[PDB]
């Protein structure tokens, strides 16, 4: 059946904003996962998981009689898709069970792992999500094998359809770099927002870069990809050596024996894939990666044997039975146990990427320290494993259950606790009037609150106005935030705050985070008054102010908006058209296409553009909240043409006279071009729409101000 | 960016069931279009539309100073996409404004038409939908030009994204037949459900079949496509001759001057397309179809000139200025006015397809009768124009406003009015107890009500249990309805009905339509009792019984289910796999994926399968309302394989013994294979889900029973 995507493959795609509707959700509109999970008997689930670890099923027999290694890999792959660039990927939505991730080649045979967990999932039902179960199972694996984890939080609600994620442009699984859709350019520069070296890999190629088995070069790809998943050298080494303390790889025969991935398999395979014609197709005969390496002498027990082997031997390049490059210990005895035959033993073996931990000079220093001090290793790994598996969960307020670690970690972007009474409705009214009496304009107030709140992204639940990090490095210096203007607004609000807090009794006080948001509320109300409309904008206090010492400046860098169509901002020139970036930003803000539309048209006329650009400001009453953006955009009395200076800037001229009326960017004009977005703009551009426009604008403003308010819980 | 569709282009697509969510809708979820329209000042709208007809805009000047022809075509294209096979297409959703229809080649320059209407749309806003406005505008164009219409109903609510319709498999616009994706096979047999001859055309090619200018062969395509749009010979001649009483075609220069269709045009075109480099690109210089034909001596006034020309001249094959085949009157004087230059006149001209009305023997007879009796022509065209523009609106209870014709037409599938008291709750309980005391089984009751209600389709709002048409021809004889079983049930229910009605006073009676539905509800209730559960099934009386004379048997044939996965039925063997057909049927029933899932699992265990097949009946307590389908489907203790006799039937065997436990079809097993469907199945197959299953089942059952209840209004 030919589709619109076939006819117009470059048309903007809005369907990403309409995933996750109530249509596709099987749970009731009132289902609250946190409430279900809080009553789960977590100790009973962990006991069932523990029993499972050594209860082998014949359709996928357990290596060494223990599924621990398999489950650790499952949990590390669930978490391992995460990219800091956009926050997308990660374990927080259980996306490993849907396409494409369920059929990525790096996820081969994790379909067996997830099916082993069905009887438990079935037993506990809605009280434990698949998302939480995948991580929990990895923790119980570790614990059952003598490793003390750092803790665990529940709260990852299940999802019901695939996320629309850009995973690269290659059309062939695992394609080596340098092809027509290469994700590399220049001196091995991986394109943002990607965080893996080949399509369908978690991070790197275990043979080495594009299969070249050089540990030194592989180390470069390790460091680059892991940094793109928010891990530094210490954490990287800890995680890789930690993981590879357990279990084994599977490459017992040629890969051509392995059939279709789960999405391509026949209906009779009932959601499983990679069926293998090699011998029994499983157990002793399994083929997963094609590598056949077993790292330690006790693959089902925590040890420091990974580094004892890594440094205790010299390594020789060899081939697995499937033909893949891997390494074997020179002159060693057969000390490694076999997974099924107690009379067989094997020499120590390593991946190219394991050897990176010894041959890259910076990793070698860490690895030696871990080898000499295995208690340091165990602590690094436990911390790193926690971070890995929690990094997309958002603020600690979302963390559920009895095993949440009490230690507050910098990477969590922590918010201090509130320990005083909050402002009430009458206080909020008083503060809004004081803000408006100070002389701050609608434009300033809107732009500042927008800047503070719109760093949120629903992909990993980072950002938002909570914390007042807009006043700290690096947010205060981001170009989009207009640093000099920002500093003047913040100085005025901080003097308001000081005066209000100094007059209170009873310890009542207002945070600057709350006041920034409340002041934006005042600006929106004032804008509405300017247009002849009395409205109240909702406001919920309870935000707190974080310090500079609680703010990791390097980690915050990825939240810098380099494109924010809502402020008609583009930091530089990108390959992707600006309207595509607008829709991407709307997705991260959790906005539907109607919400995106109303919000953008309102912000234009409120003076939210960076630099006070007139692009898209289609009103003669700037700082009044009206539908003028839509009414003027849609006026067929105006003709639009790209300018000679810049193809991405358009002039709107009266069609009859030639007189210049407006200028706009692609982000403005897409609302009059795209057929779905224009249908939206027409509703808000209609003569009966002033009331609806105002109401819907206020609702979406408030939604944005509250995106990170997980304390309202 | 590579997508799941690119990796697995044959995977079943569920996103068609999740279009039209509250996410993409800009209106509040309480918006009720019927209420808005009922308050519209329709007379005022019509005055504005009258004014518009002769208010020419310089960016698309009006032919002959009157846009009436352009608007008639616009309205006929809006309605013209309709197919009786599935009810999809038609004017009822205003889909001409979205992709692909806004950019079909047959819809060239209708973008200009729609844009002329924006100011009226804007002025009246949400009180008149685009969908209603396009048809209303066509009516007003007719009335402005001297033709009295049969009436008009509002009520077509706007939609906000494209519908997923199969329009064909060709990858080239307008591709002629016999290609790798040909829509024709054999002796010019058009594949169901299609109703046009080439991709991007409304019905037929105006030059003739695959461009061969033979009016006799063009007639055959006309008759076949128009029959597929619910029109017979008389209606077809009336509509073509009626339409081509007005306006003109546009082909003033080569088609290569015409640039990108609206979905491919630059952003500066603001939603318009087909920009032409030929001379002024518009007006006198316009190019739409490439033909240059003006049919009558008064193109802006109703006349009887179409048939005077058709029969009064002999015709000669010639070419338009763009190279297209058309016909010119031999020896005629230059009597046809020019659209812009008062000093220029033209000879009469015709399309190949106009000449079909004279050279096809059956059409010639009708055309002559219309030529001789122009009042018959006028009346036929008026009725046909009404049908064309209303055929997808559904029952008359949906018709709004003060111009609705009082005459009840056969094609509306009329239901008599109810003129007596309805049964109350005590009566419903008494009837359900009588039904259960009669000996009718759960399986019978559920099957019968399912058969009655599931003929509904949301595409044109035809079908459903209202009318009790299941008792009439042809529904009573449909194989899927199990005619012998059906007769026995109906005989028992008719005796219950007669005895209840005969004991009433005060005029109270129950219709058979209501009793069929009520008896199904009793079956569901009894099934719940069988499983140890009290349950209440809602029921709303008020259905009436239609007569055989109110039930057009030929028109009803298109509602016959040749595939109904909800009853594990497939009438023969089709090209499209059975699970794709299941999703298609769910879409027509208006079901989401979770609703489809619960409903199918429940129907299986209640005995709704045609022929009492055991396929998918994964329970040892048939006729009990349980979640057994999901629990058993998901049991990894069973291994599935296709049978040798039939690749589309599967055997489920105990994995450890080889013993046969179940059999199933693709429709059963897809719930265990497709990664999104399996996630839904898991929710209903979990240990905590029995009550959820029951409740969700009853809800969707009730939804199905009420799909045609537009009287509950
Ligand atoms: C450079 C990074 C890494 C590379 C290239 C990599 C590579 C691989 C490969 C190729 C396999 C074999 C799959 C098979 O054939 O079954 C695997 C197994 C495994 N990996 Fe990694 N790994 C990396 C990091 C990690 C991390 C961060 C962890 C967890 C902290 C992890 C834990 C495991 C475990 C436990 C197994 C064993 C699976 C089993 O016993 O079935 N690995 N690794
Ligand atoms: C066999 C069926 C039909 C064929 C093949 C056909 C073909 C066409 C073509 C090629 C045009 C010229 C488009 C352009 O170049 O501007 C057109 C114009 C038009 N058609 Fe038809 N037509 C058919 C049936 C209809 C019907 C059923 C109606 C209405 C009841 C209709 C009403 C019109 C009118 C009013 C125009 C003139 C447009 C103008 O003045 O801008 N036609 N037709
Ligand atoms: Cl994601
Ligand atoms: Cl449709
Ligand atoms: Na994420
Ligand atoms: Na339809």
């Amino acid at each position: 059946g030919t589709s619109n995507r076939d006819w117009w493959p470059n048309q903007l795609d809005l369907s990403i904003l309409h995933r996750h509707s109530s249509l596709s959700d099987p749970m009731g509109k009132d289902f609250n996962y946190a409430q279900a999970f809080e009553k789960l008997d977590l100790a009973a689930v962990k006991r069932d998981l523990h029993a499972l670890m050594t209860t082998s099923q014949d359709w996928w027999p357990a290596d060494f009689g223990h599924y621990g290694g398999l489950f650790i890999r499952m949990a590390w792959h669930s978490a391992g898709t995460y990219r800091t660039a956009d926050g997308r990927g990660g374990a927080g939505e259980g996306q490993q069970r849907f396409a494409p991730l369920n059929s990525w080649p790096d996820n081969a045979n994790l379909d067996k792992a997830r099916r082993l967990l069905w009887p438990i999932k079935q037993k506990y039902g809605r009280a434990i999500s698949w998302a939480d179960l995948l991580i929990l199972t990895g923790n119980v694996a570790l614990e059952s094998m003598g490793f003390k984890t750092f803790g665990f939080a529940g709260g990852r609600a299940d999802t019901w359809e695939p996320e629309d994620v850009y995973w690269g442009s290659e059309k062939i699984w695992l394609e080596l770099s340098g092809g027509p859709n290469s994700r590399y350019s220049g001196d091995r520069q991986l394109e943002n927002p990607l965080a893996a070296v080949q399509m369908g890999l978690i991070y790197v190629n275990p043979e080495g870069p594009d299969g070249n088995p050089d540990p030194v070069a592989a180390a470069r790809d390790i460091r680059d990809t892991f940094a793109r998943m928010a891990m530094n050298d210490e954490e990287t080494v800890a995680l890789i050596a930690g993981g590879h303390t357990f279990g084994k790889t599977h490459g017992a025969g040629p890969a051509s024996n392995v059939g279709a991935e789960p999405e391509a398999a026949g209906i009779e395979a009932q959601g499983l894939g990679w069926k293998s014609a090699y011998r029994t197709g499983k157990g002793a005969d399994a083929i997963t990666s094609g590598l056949e390496v077993t790292w330690t002498t006790t693959p089902t027990q925590w040890s420091h044997n990974f580094f004892e082997n890594l440094f205790g031997y010299e390594w020789e390049l060899t081939k697995s039975p499937a033909g893949a490059h891997q390494w074997v210990a020179k002159g060693a005895d057969a000390v490694i146990p076999d997974a099924f035959d107690p009379s067989k033993k094997h020499r120590p073996t390593m991946l190219t990427t394991d050897l990176s931990l010894r041959f890259d000079p910076a990793y070698e220093k860490i690895s030696r320290r871990f080898h000499e001090n295995p208690e340091q290793f165990a602590d690094a790994f436990a911390r790193a494993w926690f971070k890995l598996t929690h990094r997309d969960m958002g603020p600690r307020a979302r963390y559920l259950g009895p095993e949440v670690p009490a230690e507050v970690l910098l990477w969590q972007d922590p918010i201090p606790a509130v320990d005083h009474p909050l402002i009430d409705a009458a206080d909020a009214a008083e503060l809004k009037a004081k803000v408006l009496a100070s002389g701050l304009t609608v434009s300033q107030l809107v732009s500042t609150a927008w800047a503070a709140a719109s760093t949120f992204r629903g992909s990993d639940k980072r950002g938002g106005a909570n914390g007042a990090r807009i006043r700290l490095a690096p947010q205060k210096d981001w170009e989009a935030n207009q640093p000099e203007q920002l500093a003047a607004v913040l100085e005025t609000l901080e003097a308001i705050r000081t005066a209000f807090n100094g007059a209170q009794r009873g310890g009542k006080q207002v945070s600057l985070a709350d006041l920034i948001v409340l002041a934006g509320c005042a600006g929106v109300e004032q804008a509405a008054k300017n247009a002849g409309h009395a409205v109240t904008v909702p406001f919920a206090p309870g935000r707190a102010d974080a310090s500079q010492e609680q703010t990791d400046v390097e980690s915050m860098a990825v939240l810098e908006p380099v494109a924010d169509g809502f402020r008609n901002y583009l930091k530089g020139k990108y390959r992707v058209p600006a309207e595509v970036l607008l829709v991407d930003k709307a997705q991260l803000l959790t906005l539907s296409a109607p919400e995106m539309t109303v919000l953008l048209g309102g912000l234009r006329v409120l003076g939210a553009n960076v630099g006070q650009s007139r692009h898209g400001v289609f009103t003669a009453r700037e700082q009044a909240l009206t539908n003028d953006f839509f009414v003027n955009l849609l006026d067929m009395g105006t003709e639009w043409k790209p300018t000679a200076a810049d193809a991405d800037v358009f002039e709107g001229r009266d069609r009859a006279t030639g007189e210049l009326k407006w200028t706009g960017t692609r982000v403005d004009l897409v609302f009059g071009s795209h057929s779905q977005l224009r249908a939206l703009a027409e509703v808000y551009g209609s003569a009966d729409a002033q009331e609806k426009f105002v109401r819907d604008f206020v609702a979406v403003w408030n939604k944005v101000m509250n995106l990170d308010r997980f304390d309202l819980a």
